[PDB]
């Protein structure tokens, strides 16, 4: 339906909407805990390192 | 009845509709989308050029 200008735009959405979930990421703090970074992976390759 | 000279001047009308068909086929746009074109023709010898 639409050329890749359009495309485009749709893009620009998105890489923002991207931009802002590395912001949730990164601004997220409980007293000053940032979490959701991949600090607290689940099961890194070395368990010393979770 | 007539000759090729009236012949000729059917021939001028039907040289113009003719123009006007690639004209349609050419203008026609959907949101820029030319389609009547062969860009998109049924079923090229290769299907990867469909």
């Amino acid at each position: 339906q639409d050329k890749a200008t359009d495309l485009q735009s749709i893009q620009d959405e998105i890489s923002a909407l991207t931009d802002e979930i590395d912001g949730i990421s990164n601004r997220t703090e409980f007293n000053g805990k940032k979490l959701l970074d991949g600090t607290y992976k689940v099961d890194t390759a070395t368990p010393a390192n979770q």
